[PDB]
């Protein structure tokens, strides 16, 4: 599914779909959500110090560009009882964009 994008754009979703709620580098403070340094090869549910939902964590899902696309799809229905707050991105481009950038952004 996922296929390499635009990281400029990735970075402009990111800034607008999920900066209030998730940092991104390394050393960066949780928020609403967990920051995002090092999400890339990790299961879900496993930085450290944040407060995840049991579903979240219960998921177990190693996370790369094609499980991460299809959770930023429906977050809500790909992980039942997750407490993030997001419909989705619905146009798969903007999803190709986002973990673009993010693959880089989050190393
Ligand atoms: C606040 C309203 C959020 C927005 C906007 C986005 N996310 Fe989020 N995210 C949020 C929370 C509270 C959580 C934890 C969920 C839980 O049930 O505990 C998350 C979780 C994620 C995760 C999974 C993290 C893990 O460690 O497994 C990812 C990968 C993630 N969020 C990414 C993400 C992206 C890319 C967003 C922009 C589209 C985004 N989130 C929006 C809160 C919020």
């Amino acid at each position: 599914e996922f296929k390499a994008g635009s990281a400029k754009k990735g970075a402009t979703l990111f800034k607008t779909r999920c900066l209030q709620c998730h940092t991104v580098e390394k050393g960066g403070p949780h928020k609403v959500g967990p920051n995002l340094h090092g999400i890339f090869g990790r299961h879900s549910g496993q930085a450290e110090g944040y407060s995840y939902t049991d579903a979240n964590i219960k998921k177990n899902v190693l996370w790369d560009e094609n499980t991460m696309s299809e959770y930023l799809t429906n977050p809500k229905k790909y992980i039942p009882g997750t407490k993030m707050a997001f419909g989705g991105l619905k146009k798969e481009k903007d999803r190709n964009d986002l973990i673009t950038y993010l693959k880089k952004a989050s190393e």
